[PDB]
């Protein structure tokens, strides 16, 4: 009397189209669900292995997808049902791509935590996030010493918006960045820095993968990108 | 070398107009300031004793005021300086009024924590708060068993907006409420529930004081208020 | 109601970890009773500071949910009153030595457990303290010498009463092939006793260290005498 | 550069409380060196789990900032090299027994400390281990029988080297009037020794329990003997 949640199924469906050979991936869950009084708004976080793409500049990475920001059950236990047209719940779920480090047999679990924190902001303030937005996390994302301490949001390069009997669901991918890059996004705009990040493989690449070990800003890597920012600001 | 912060001074000035006899109140601070890498965005939280007003049926309570959401230093270490016209930093600071209980010689310190949590949301997301907004904290505010698990924001009944050399600063007072009251605010609007709360002394009264020990919703206290809520939704 | 079976187990877990109300918990994305391949619905993973006092190192503690009757509505196990055992009567647990720098418990043990639970659901025999399982493969798919298992009752998790039956806790203890053979020649309880006397191989709480490079016998060749005398006087 | 004096003390605090990097810290809204009435710039308040082993109960630990030279720029104390004492040479500390349900450390001890510090500035001068202070009032303005103080070196906080001098830590220990008198008849160190042997009155770490209703003598009338023998060999 807890069948496979329709909302969850729609997302799970997309996940399968992408990882047909990973039907039983590592999945993390809140021991006491939010709608039962728990502190974490995301009911589940699936963690897949993405081989990426040798050919392109795309390295092997871990891919995370959340469950809870959208309307999973459609019975008003967390979000209000609002037809199949509008957005399901908040309208999206968070995703994240973490560069795989040698000797990693499974995907590290800290990103679920990061997502719960972001989700917690959405649930309580009730303000949603959009592609291009930035979040001044102001702390190394994985509680390490990393220079990646903030976030930019963009649409997931592979996960496509899904139709649900409870509304549409899109996927917002988290992209870790350095404070200098965050400031740059504030001076100009998120979409601009996102474009730049795509041109610098080690900082994101086409799929905007995050490398928590990156020690340099895109600007330190290629001081010419600054020009591009200056022009953007100007012509905007 | 660290003079009395102009921004802090303007707020402090207001605090004095209100508490001329408490020049040396309990004040809490972040051991490692936010702008030095610390996790708490509020540099200080002053805690005063408000005798209230026996006459008006306004009980003795603890009054909290934050420092950090507005521009305290004006040297771009936390917020960007934007002239003396616009808002100072985020334009406001948080306040809170906690009903005084027996066994309290001094104001309890947990509310500082609550404020840091709220401020963190503002700094990270860069979305400010306004009178009438609600926050689905989804947890007893003081980590007790209290039924007060959410918040509504209204302007402080006494603290008045202050002019600063770094902008204008208003004061947003936190008002704890029950989930039923939060939903009520969502169905209708924050200002409406705030009005009601003012008419029910034990639930807030004229100055919207929070009593973490309240066991009943305003509706359970006087089932008639529901009528007002229904008329408001209708004519709105 | 929240599943009584789940409730009872969760209860024991809190008595042990009052400060970890929100531990990392792994689950089967498609539950077994919905057609999924993994019989365990959940695997909770806690941090156990151990006991500096008794030389018991900091380790990760795993507890499974699914081998016992969690829901009591015959969706997985048959309801058999509150007396007999709940479902198979137990849940699996495991203690993995923490390696410095580990911020969270590694998740591979959930897998090992699913395999075992899978084996338990399929076998025509019951599992008990003292049993050995010839896994025949490094438990974490590494190069480890720990390739088999012995089962013992969990040193801390205590049997719990449930409206659906009694639930005990069987802890997995990784061991070397030489140690498995030793258990076959003599008996599980015996090797378990020995393992308790050799901290790096288990200690009082029988914690598993996948990095262990030596058998208990290579560590102290005298234990063989006890195994021998054991077999002899037995 | 962050005030070297503060840095050094913060350093010690961390060695002791590696898991409390962001403790509750109280400050003077208008610092003393800006015209304010309170000489202490800050008072950090930590949670000390104590030691179940030695029966040292969980308590709140307070440390002051201001009696020593925090800034070294003559704004409060005179800079006197790195050899001599930093400012007055010490900072005050206090250990308050935790009462069940105290989610955070109570803040009144900061006040008590400001009073003592205010007293040290106006002179009788620096305090030393063994000194007594006839506060003559329940320390927390309650009805408590603890109305005076004895000073001893902090059992854990160790003297720190600072570019502005050496800083030691003097811990405040609350006592009853009968105990104060006893210290006057004999000596502070003596009563401090006795207090250590009576856990509820102080114990090894000399924790203060504002709820104590009995003097150490009423608890064990024999200690009186040991005070007399002290007066005698002195």
């Amino acid at each position: 009397a807890s069948l496979f949640p329709p909302g969850l199924h729609a997302i799970y469906g997309e996940c399968r189209r992408l990882y047909p050979d990973q039907p039983n991936p590592l999945q993390v869950t809140a021991i006491v669900k939010y709608w039962l009084g728990g502190p974490d708004p995301l009911d589940y976080v699936s963690m897949y292995r993405n081989v990426g793409s040798p050919s392109a500049n795309i390295p092997e990475h871990w891919h995370y997808i959340s469950f809870g920001l959208s309307d999973l059950y459609g019975d008003n236990r967390v979000h209000e049902f609002t037809g199949t047209d509008g957005p399901s719940g908040f309208g999206f779920e968070l995703t994240f791509r973490l560069k795989r480090e040698t000797g990693e047999s499974a995907p590290p679990t800290w990103p679920a935590e990061l997502m719960q924190g972001l989700a917690r902001y959405v649930f309580q303030s009730e303000n949603t996030f959009c592609s291009g937005d930035h979040v001044s996390w102001h702390s190394p994302l994985d509680n390490s010493e990393s220079r990646i301490q903030h976030m930019l949001l963009t649409e997931d390069p592979q996960m496509q918006p899904v139709q649900t009997p409870f509304g549409v669901v899109t996927f917002l991918q988290i992209v870790g960045v350095c404070t200098e890059e965050l400031h740059s996004a504030q001076q100009w705009n998120g979409q601009g820095i996102l474009e730049l990040l795509r041109t610098v493989p080690i900082a994101g690449g086409p799929w905007l993968i995050t490398d928590m070990r990156r020690g340099e800003t895109i600007f330190e890597i290629d001081p010419h990108l600054q020009e591009r920012v200056d022009k953007g600001i100007e012509t905007d």
